[PDB]
């Protein structure tokens, strides 16, 4: 990701990179009702405007696993 | 991520990088109701405007695991 | 992440990096109701405007684990 | 992260880095109600405007674990 | 993180770094009600505008563990 | 983190670093009510505008552990 | 607009009226461009989420009149 | 607008009226550009979330008149 | 606007009125640009979250008149 | 606006009125630019969270008049 | 605006009135730029969280008049 | 505005009135720039958290008039 300029009216050199980006979000919630009953499991709810970048590893967003037995 | 300029009217050289970025979020909540009953498990709720960058490791956002038994 | 300039009207050289960044968030909550009952488990709720950068380690935001038994 | 300039009207050289940064947050809460009942577990709630950078270690924000038994 | 300048009208050389930084936060709370009942567990609530940088160690913000038994 | 300048109108050389910094926070609370009942556990609440830098050690902010038994 | 109840499990009597009401609006604008050149006239633009109730009078929203000559 | 109740488990009597009301609005604007050039006229722009109730009079929102000559 | 109750488990009598009311507004603006050039006229811009009630008079919000000549 | 109660478990009588009221507003502005050039006229800009009640008189919010000549 | 109670477990009688009221406002501004050049006119800018009640008189908020000549 | 109670467990009678009231405001400004050049006119800027009640007179907040000539 390099930018190089050599001069010997306007000169512009640009490199832009976006990875894992969230922008420009508007939400309205009125009179909403939510009930969760969980017995021995996993519940994930209500996830909004989330950004993540991972290098050399697993990347998980809003992941639910009931249980692991070994 | 380098920027180099050599001169021997306006000269601009630029490199920009965004990784795991959240911006520009507006939320309104009115008269919302939420009930959670959890017995021996995991519940995740209401996650907003979260950004994360991870190098050489696992990256988790809003992760629920009921239980682990070994 | 380097910036270099050599001159022998305006010269600008710039490198910018953003990793794990949250900005520009506005929230309004009116007359909201929330009830949590937890028995022997894990509950995570109401997480907003959180940023994290991790190097050579696991990175977790809003993570719930009911219990671990070995 | 270096900046170097050599001259032999305006010369500007700049390097900027942001890692784990939160800025520009406005919140209003009116007449909100929250009840938590916890018996032998873990509850995390109401986390806002939190930034963290970790090197060579695990990084956790808003993490709940019910209990650990060995 | 170095800045170097050599001259043999305006010359500016700059390096800026931000790691684990929170700035620009405004909050208003009116007539809010909060009740917590905890029996043998852990409860964390109401965390705002917190910044942390950790080197060669675990970094935790708003972490709840019900109990540890060995 | 070094700054070096050599001259043989305005010359400026600067290096700035911020790690674990909180600034610019305004909060208003009116007629808020909070009740905590704790029996044999741990409760943490109401944490605002906290900054920490740790080297070669664990860094914890707003951490609750119900109890440890060995 | 009256509500009357007489008792000699649940009894509910209700009258609700809404006149000139706007609610539940979410808008996002990114990279928009707007140019207005006006010479001796009237220009109205960009009107959103406006509510009005008028009794015994004229009610105008987003009204433009170039000029009036008598 | 009256509510009357006479008793000789739950009894509720209610009258609610809303006139000229705006609620629940979320807006995000990023990188918007606006230019206005006005010579001897009237320009109105950028009006959001406005509510008005008028009795025995004219009610105007976002009204532009270039000029009046008598 | 009256409420009357006569008793000779729960009895509730209520009258509520809202006139000219704005509530629950969240806005974010990033990198916006605005230029106004006005010569002998009137310009109104950027009006948000405004409420007004007028009795026996004219009610104007965001009104522009270039000029009046008599 | 009257409330009357006569008793010869819970009895509640209530009258509530709101006229010209603004509440629950959150705004964030970052890197915004505004330029105004005015020659012999009127400019109004940047009006937020304003409430007004007027009896037997004209009520104006964000009103611009270039000039009046008689 | 009267409240009357006569008794011959809990009895509550209440009348509440709000006229021209602003409450619950949070604003953040970062790196904003504003320039005003005015020659013989009127400029009004940056008005926030203003409340007014007027009886038997004109009520003006953020009003600009270039000039008056008689 | 009267409250009257006659008794011949808890009895509460209450009348509350708010006119021209501002409460619960939080503002943060960082690195803002403002320039005003005024020649023979009027400029008003930066008005926040202002409340006013006027009886039998004109009520003005943030009013600018360039000049008056008779």
């Amino acid at each position: 990701v390099v930018a190089a300029a050599e001069k010997t009216g306007v000169l512009y050199v640009g490199s832009k990179t976006k990875e894992g980006v969230v922008h420009g979000v508007a939400t309205v919630a009125e009179k909403t009702k939510e009930q969760v009953t969980n017995v021995g499991g996993a519940v994930v709810t209500g996830v909004t405007a989330v950004a993540q970048k991972t290098v050399e590893g697993a990347g998980s967003i809003a992941a639910a696993t009931g249980f692991v037995k070994k």
